[PDB]
């Protein structure tokens, strides 16, 4: 699992970014977020994810806010 920090998340349409230290930034949407509860994500918070790539390039999976 990699470890980032969420960069900055449109709350409304339920999409980000998380940047990590090296990589460049990860596109992060809401269907990514895992744990219960409506599914959002804040400025600088903490989270452990994984990058998945199909056709349309990287972005992250499995997002748990730490």
């Amino acid at each position: 699992m990699l470890e980032g920090k969420v960069k900055w998340f449109n709350s409304e349409k339920g999409f980000g970014f998380i940047e990590v230290e090296g990589q460049d930034d990860v596109f992060v949407h809401f269907s990514a977020i895992q744990g219960e509860g409506f599914k959002t994500l804040e400025e600088g918070q903490a989270v452990s994810f994984e990058i998945v790539e199909g056709n349309r390039g990287p972005q992250a999976a499995n997002v748990t806010k730490e």
